[PDB]
């Protein structure tokens, strides 16, 4: 295939977070990291609750502040919108600036424990809210309260809004739902046992999973193969294989039909879906096994938080921009 040059491909920044010094440091390494929409940010989250944001390809440190009380646990996911940042807890959902200054929050009783959230046919004016619970709810941004509650059979982990809400079960399915009634238009079973990551583009649904889950006894287990669906057409396509063991994928902002997939030991591939064999291969060396991936919304920025609490920024040597 194809193995990617130097003079496209270092280490920009590296930031530990939570670092020794911190409190939330005992709890364990990054819960989730996103790069913003705008102001060259990336966000980390820590096990506690709490979070980072993080400027430029050397992520220079800039805000800081927890967004649920400790005992919530994890920050569970980001999402960005014109006015500032979305932050889901398991028992909550908070907004405020990028620069700190609250919004909203929302501590709602049928919030017992939140996994993820997306977008929905509104824009940026409407979030759909779910997690490891029968029950979803429906929330307005702008006047920052539930709008409606919805019951659910299936349990979800993971949730993004393209052409529609694409919805990774906890039990390794995709039910595809309806941006405006919420009710599941097909389901696909992408995994054996679960999903370890989820990403869409208008055409596109990809998953990383496995057929086992991790259990007391055993480690999980990756599957060899990027799973991907055709949202256009509404049905499966070939899985495309990868070999040294799907855990992450997202997208190409600016190709169409790419993916940029990455393992636990930081090897990424940048595969054309519908040409495999067409894949630049390039290495991240992490000090530790990766837990969390992003990609900027150019393109051009690559981030990789590792289990030895370290969120890597990669990309090309030369002038780098996160968003345009
Ligand atoms: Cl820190």
């Amino acid at each position: 295939p194809h193995m990617m040059d130097s003079r496209d491909w270092t280490q920009l920044g590296c930031v530990a977070y939570p670092s020794p010094i911190h409190p939330d440091y005992h709890a364990g390494p990054a819960s989730t990291i996103a790069f913003d929409n705008q102001d060259e940010l990336l966000w980390i989250g820590t096990q506690k609750g709490f979070a980072g944001s993080f400027i430029g390809r050397e992520l220079k440190r800039f805000t800081a502040f927890r967004i649920h009380p400790e005992t919530d646990g994890p920050l569970r996911q980001f999402l960005f919108v014109d006015k500032g940042v979305i932050f889901l807890g398991s028992r909550s959902v908070y907004m405020a600036a990028r620069s700190g200054v609250p919004i909203w929050s929302i501590r709602h009783e049928s919030m017992q424990d939140l996994r993820a959230m997306s977008f929905t046919s509104k824009g940026t004016s409407e979030i759909l809210v779910a997690g490891w619970q029968n029950k979803m709810l429906v929330i307005d941004v702008n006047k920052g309260e539930v709008v409606k509650e919805l019951p659910t059979q299936d349990q979800y982990s993971f949730l993004k809004m393209s052409r529609y809400i694409c919805a990774a079960t906890n039990k390794g399915t995709v039910n595809i739902l309806d941006p405006i009634t919420f009710t599941i238009k097909k389901q696909w079973q992408a995994h054996g046992a679960f999903i370890n990551d989820l990403d869409t583009s208008n055409d596109f649904i990809v998953t990383c999973g496995g057929s086992h889950r991790q259990t007391h006894n055993t480690p999980a287990i990756l599957d060899p193969y990027v799973k991907v669906f055709d949202l256009k057409n509404m049905s499966a396509m070939n899985p495309v294989p990868f070999a040294p063991l799907a855990a992450h994928v997202r997208m190409h902002p600016r190709m169409l039909t790419t993916a940029i997939v990455v393992n636990q030991a930081g090897q990424i591939h940048v595969t054309d879906l519908l040409n495999p064999s067409n894949s630049q291969v390039c290495y991240t060396q992490p000090q530790g096994v990766v837990l969390h991936f992003d990609v900027s919304r150019t393109g051009e920025g690559k981030a990789l938080a590792d289990n030895k609490h370290n969120t890597y920024v990669w990309g090309s040597p030369n002038k780098i921009q996160f968003t345009e």
